């Protein structure tokens, strides 16, 4: 998981509860950076979300557990882990349990800046099928990444 360290942007996000990741949704986030500590057992994530119609730069810490997942508190409880890592992309799975108890299953693809290639899109589709997330719920987040670098 040490391969997680560096500058990253959110390229695509897919979720079973689509309203969570559309504009205005609490889980629509725009990565900026991941810093790893202690052989990446602590993963600090820096990102932007829009809150009250303003860009809100945020940091949270993901804590690695014995089961190989990371837990972080943000808009509820999150349980996430990399599904597949390359030098220019990270495909993560995340399960969010909000404060009402609603569970949302998501796939987040982080990248260095470019849109996904055809092969990367195929990998994403295979993951969406495996996780039971509709392909019509795959959103292009890079297109609306408007907050400061």
């Amino acid at each position: 998981f040490a391969e997680l360290q560096g500058k990253w942007y959110t390229i695509v996000i897919a979720a079973d509860n689509l309203e969570k990741i559309e504009e205005g949704g609490p889980l629509r986030f725009y990565f900026r950076h991941i810093d790893c500590y202690k052989n990446c057992s602590e993963m600090e994530i820096t990102f932007y979300v829009i809150t009250n119609n303003q860009c809100s730069k945020t940091t949270v810490i993901g804590y690695l557990k014995g089961n190989g997942t990371y837990e972080t508190q943000f808009e509820g409880n999150n349980i996430f882990q990399p599904l597949y890592i390359t030098s220019d992309k990270i495909f993560f799975t995340n399960k969010n349990m909000d404060r009402a108890g609603q569970e949302t299953n998501m796939i987040v693809v982080a990248g260095k800046g470019n849109a996904l290639t055809p092969e990367e899109n195929e990998i994403l589709v295979q993951f969406a099928h495996e996780k039971k997330i509709p392909v019509e719920n795959i959103l292009n987040i890079l297109a609306t990444d408007t907050c400061p670098e």
